[PDB]
């Protein structure tokens, strides 16, 4: 048994004698395939790698916290390899987003002059690029959670890097809880929690007061300019862009609430024909020749439009200026409507300071906040973690889908409100989702990224050929009402909104408004369809958010093989489905 | 509450998916040995609620069933009821027909119309990974559904299959690898083996394994899909299974023999001028696109370049490469103004259907894997194709009347060729066959029901070789050897080269020994010639390193074949995660490797 501590972890678990020499050949082939480890000398993490290495070496859990762009994501797996990890088990490295897992794997592989799927591989939904020589496995946190069922000790891995951990999604908190549970039985496993410098002490306390290595390099103070306050919303961006294009060379990063807003803004900025200015929209659906032009050199000024993926996870090069509208989609349960919603809300101070911080890698960066200093100082210091703003039915459903056990025994970094547990269990039973074990219906519910009660209605519409109408309604119920009624009029707003009133149920006013919002962004220009939404007292951003949510929901529904009517269904099978 | 029984529970298992019915059935079998009837009743009560749950899986999948439609103009669509009834009434069916009949894209639909694909998957194998994905995307589009929904696919590095997937396209290699974990192939109620006339090792392993499996899977249905090349052999293999011939009307094709005139005294320029002359001959005829068959993708590139320098009137040159943009992919099936000249490898012989072809130019060659008893190596020579393959190439202009196929060889040459291509099982060293069989767990090669058995006189030497290399006793080393599509001993050198950072040089040697020479220390002549030919071909102008190869005893066409084979080998090595040095390795850490 002393000889097999140099065997691979799954093999070593198996045995503990000449079928050992065989297994030991696997290790020694993998050691032969290990590349030469190199680092770009200009990154703070590369310069500070020796302290990081020693911390990982001497501690089971390390928290690495630092400004975006420090080199955490691309260099930390290399440090683990230099320390000798990744031979007898994999270095697992989670990302919140599927796109980031693949992009990071390709980037590290290229920096090491290797082929992705070799020493650096990745696993996301529909793509498992991992060979027998893979040492570092990039993946989404959802992928790693789904592996727990078939491998409860995670014996595939000798090292797990939880990246972007400050996002505090449910997936991240499930992993941090499961890993803490797992550590007494995996004394050979090493954990690295990787984060922006946002309250890393909370991660430290969770892991038995683990050391925090703060790896930020030099940052320069950023000038903040406050510019308070549809085109009133869009024109503020125009004014900020004009202001900043007077400053010294340097690209502008504009934070946006969603991809349809990015597209409208990119269309508008392009017809403005800014001299020697390139507009670059960052969408999730970008081509493989669009990936790197983000990172390609460029001649004039570049205006990058992005969602908050560019807040801390992605570093756009060459950024000197930021325009911050100060808002973001965030998942939040509404106690008024008893629905898990996606309101557009003012971001926390921590998030606003991360957006500002993207100008501070060079001197004299400028951040324009489209709101008042008064507003900023009123905002919370931190963003609520998702676990504290999600209905417990959704939480329990996902824990049951992953086999994480009872929500009351789980060692959360921050526990949800125990008073809501029984109503969450009750709801899932009434929805036919559980018995805890998932039902086949429950598994389909877990795969729909909307409130479970709304998801149940989508599944029921599949029996009646009106999933299209189910998705219009459910997406409409996942936002704040797009129909503004300013008591500054109260007069034309409701009389223009009653054009879509329906006979039986109020939910089909959403269907009529949806069809009306179609036929109009086809007739009208994108700037005069926009104009139509103040003319019609519609909140421009919510309508765009309504369309974004529907589009994403329809893609998921179709990917699951759920049928979607090509032709609008009629009123009877729409309501037997809701009723 | 109320009493359950073995028979009633067992009759419930017919509303389940086949894998669930198997599991429940084996659980109930165990209950038959429980002596305490109260413990049997308790197990029953628990199990009837899990059966109730499992039956919901079936009704979710039935809700996802798409509406089945067929394109009017396909012979298979016109014959759909005869095909459906044959599949319905027979466990095994042979579907044979001309390329373009609609076999690949419509046969899975017919199985869905029959009601299959709900309780198990309709598995549909392809020889090529790109074809599995492309076919899945095409059927999904025809059904107006999203790929990964009812129509999905599974290939290396991509598993596009959901809980509602009814048709699973995959490579035959993927299906073979699934046998370890699912020996009865209970995931599937139907298996379609496509392009079966290719008679690769993978196809023959599946046909033998499926034949063995059928007495244990009376619920399983098999469809063997083939070009009309001796489908009677498939029928005999499956106990005289019916052959459904799904070709439409046959339009005879005019053959012209144009043996290559050695006018220009070259070989490359002689082949190219012969192609030019054939293109001129065909451009006198009525409107219609031309398909030119080529032996490899580097040949395609040179030919497309040469045809572009001709400044042809109203003519587009369109080379077909395996890694084409899938929006350049789409351009084959796209309309166009003038004449189009399509250049393709034999992927366009039976597997791919290029639209609008009226004319074919056939040089008559293809790369084929063939073991050499001299040189004791599994090689990949370019050799003359069989009569059957030449007739398949000819048939690609047979969609309408008045097609013309120009063969760049004589009728005597055509008649000298064998009637059929040797199946791969008969031209592969048995060390490779045994290695791949043991990796797959197919059992002893002497007990395997091959459509055509290999020469058993080679067996014990194959076992001998794999023992000497340390591949069997399967080893961890043997499994890595199985993954390399080269001679097993050369594969041994590739893996040993990985220890010393010279897999690049190992691949130079391997590719040089799998072709005929462009002209232990003789193998280091291969490396030095390769390095020189690499260096010279970045400095010299586009299309002027050709002259450089007469300087020495180098024939450009052999060098180009060497480079093509190396390039394809490097792709396979990369996909296996084996690192390849970008920089030329240093001396004889190449001998420590050899
Ligand atoms: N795909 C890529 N292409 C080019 N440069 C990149 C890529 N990914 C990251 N970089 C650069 O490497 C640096 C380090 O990035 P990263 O490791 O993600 O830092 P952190 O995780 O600390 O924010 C950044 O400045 C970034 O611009
Ligand atoms: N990806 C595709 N795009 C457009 N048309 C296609 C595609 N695949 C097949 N087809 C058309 O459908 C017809 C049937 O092709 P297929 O089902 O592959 O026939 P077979 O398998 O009998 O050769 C062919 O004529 C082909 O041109
Ligand atoms: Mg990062
Ligand atoms: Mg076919």
């Amino acid at each position: 048994q002393q000889r097999l501590d140099s065997l691979m972890l799954r093999d070593r678990l198996r045995f503990s004698a000449k079928e050992i020499d065989q297994a030991a050949g696997k290790v020694l082939l993998r050691e032969a395939a290990r590349p030469e480890i190199t680092y770009p000398d200009n990154l703070p993490v590369s310069q500070k790698k020796q302290d990081i290495l020693e911390a990982i070496r001497d501690h089971q859990v390390v928290i690495v916290a630092g400004e975006t762009g420090s080199g955490k994501t691309t260099q930390l797996p290399k440090i683990c390899m230099e320390l000798g990890r990744g031979i007898k088990g994999l270095i697992g490295h989670t990302q919140p987003r599927r796109l980031a897992a693949r992009t990071v794997a390709n980037r590290i592989a290229e920096e090491l002059k290797t082929e992705p799927g070799g020493c650096i591989g990745y696993k996301v939904r529909f793509s498992n690029h991992v060979s027998d020589n893979t040492m570092v496995k990039l993946m989404t946190d959802g992928i790693l959670l789904a592996e727990i069922q078939q491998d409860r000790l995670l014996m595939q891995y000798d090292t797990i890097i939880i990246d972007e951990a400050h996002e505090r999604s449910l997936n991240i908190d499930f992993l941090l809880g499961y890993l803490k549970e797992l550590l007494p039985r995996r004394p050979d496993l090493k954990i690295i929690i990787t984060s922006a410098t946002i309250d890393p002490e909370r991660f430290s306390r969770h892991f038995n007061n683990a050391p925090i290595i703060e790896v930020s390099g030099r940052t320069y103070p950023v000038e903040v300019r406050y510019r308070p306050i549809e085109r009133d919303q869009l024109q503020a961006i125009f004014d900020a862009v004009d202001e900043l294009s007077q400053e010294s060379p340097g690209d502008i990063l504009i934070f946006m609430s969603g991809e349809r807003e990015i597209r409208d803004t990119a269309d508008a900025l392009n017809k403005l024909n800014l001299r020697h200015t390139e507009i670059l929209p960052l969408y999730a659906r970008l081509s493989n020749s669009e990936q790197n032009r983000v990172f390609q050199s460029h001649s004039g000024r570049r205006i990058v439009l992005a969602t908050n993926v560019a807040e801390t996870s992605l570093t756009v090069p060459g950024i000197k200026y930021v325009i911050d509208p100060g808002t973001a989609r965030i998942s939040r349960y509404s106690y008024r409507t008893k629905v898990q919603r996606l309101p557009i809300e003012p971001i926390s101070q921590a998030s606003a300071n991360q957006r500002k911080g993207r100008c501070g890698r060079v001197s004299e960066g400028i951040c324009i906040r489209l709101y008042s200093e008064d507003d900023f100082l009123s905002r919370p210091e931190f963003t609520d973690p998702e676990i504290l703003r999600t209905n417990l039915a959704s939480v329990i459903l996902q824990m049951t889908a992953l086999g994480l056990g009872d929500i009351a025994a789980f060692p959360f970094v921050e526990a949800p409100d125990k008073r809501n547990i029984q109503d969450g269990v009750r709801l899932l039973e009434e929805l036919g989702a559980i018995t805890y074990k998932l039902t086949p219906l429950g598994r389909q519910l877990s795969q729909l990224p909307v409130d479970p009660r709304l998801a149940r209605m989508v599944l029921e519409a599949q029996k009646h050929g009106c999933v299209r109408e189910a998705m219009i309604i459910t997406s409409a119920l996942s936002i704040q009402d797009p129909r503004e009624r300013p008591m500054d009029k109260q007069q034309a707003s409701d009389e223009k909104h009653r054009r879509f009133h329906d006979k039986e149920s109020d939910f089909l006013a959403f269907v009529n408004l949806w069809n009306y919002l179609g036929e109009q962004q086809k007739a009208l220009s994108s700037n005069a369809f926009r104009r139509l939404c103040r003319t019609d007292y519609l909140n421009y951003l919510r309508v765009r958010e309504w369309q974004d949510i529907y589009t994403q929901l329809r893609q998921v529904v179709k990917e699951l093989g759920i049928p979607v009517n090509s032709e609008p269904a009629e009123y009877r099978e729409i309501h037997i489905a809701l009723l």
